[PDB]
């Protein structure tokens, strides 16, 4: 009923790298936690094979074409279409080829732009900034161990008026 975007892209909007993060950055998983604690998490399959298991505090969604799927704590799904029927505020959480099906179709986007270029293997879908309002744009600390600039957007889809 109220459906967003949750992600982490780098500078040239890569997300993943051989189905890992490209990048150890620690506020930005603390960042995760706040977000979607007592919310759903919807993902791909693949997502969750990365991350290895659900994650706690929140209802762990997993969209697969897989009829043997069947993790504990963690609930299935076989079609977008799934999606518009679980309550709540609903985070889409990855990966490449969710958040293509996914990017039309949200109402507003948790974006953490990871500032490095990095190597990567998936990538967030492009858009631009005359479509998405900047609700809040917050620099995330660096320190000892988050040493790689971030920022953390939160986007909403504009409207389209006659001008
Ligand atoms: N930086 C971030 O914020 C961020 C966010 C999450 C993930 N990542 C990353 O993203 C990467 C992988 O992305 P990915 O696109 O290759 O895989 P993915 O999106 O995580 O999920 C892959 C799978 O989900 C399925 N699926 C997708 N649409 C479906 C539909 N309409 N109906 C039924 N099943 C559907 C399939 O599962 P089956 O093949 O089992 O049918 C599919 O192959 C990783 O390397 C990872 O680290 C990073
Ligand atoms: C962080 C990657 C990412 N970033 C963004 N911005 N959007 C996103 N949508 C994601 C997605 C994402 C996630 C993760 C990690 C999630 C995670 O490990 N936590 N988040 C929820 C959670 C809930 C309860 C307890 C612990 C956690 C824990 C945070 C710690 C404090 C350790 C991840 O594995 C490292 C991953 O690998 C492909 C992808």
């Amino acid at each position: 009923m109220t459906l967003s975007i949750l992600v982490a892209h780098d500078l040239q909007r890569v997300i993943g790298f051989e189905n890992q993060l490209p990048w150890h950055l620690p506020n930005d998983l603390k960042h995760v936690k706040k977000l979607s604690t007592g919310h759903t998490l919807v993902m791909g399959r693949k997502t969750f094979e990365s991350i290895g298991k659900p994650l706690p505090n929140r209802r762990n969604v997993v969209l697969t074409s897989d009829t043997s799927f069947n993790v504990e704590g963690v609930d299935v799904i076989h079609s977008i279409e799934d999606i518009y029927q679980l309550p709540g505020h609903v985070f889409i959480f990855g990966g490449q080829t969710l958040f293509e099906e996914m990017i039309d179709k949200v109402d507003d986007m948790y974006i953490t732009v990871i500032e490095g270029k990095f190597r990567g293997d998936t990538f967030f879908p492009p858009y631009t900034f005359e479509d998405w309002e900047v609700a809040s744009s917050v620099e995330g600390k660096l320190d000892e161990k988050n040493t790689i600039p971030h920022t953390f957007l939160h986007l909403i889809r504009k409207k389209l008026v006659p001008r």
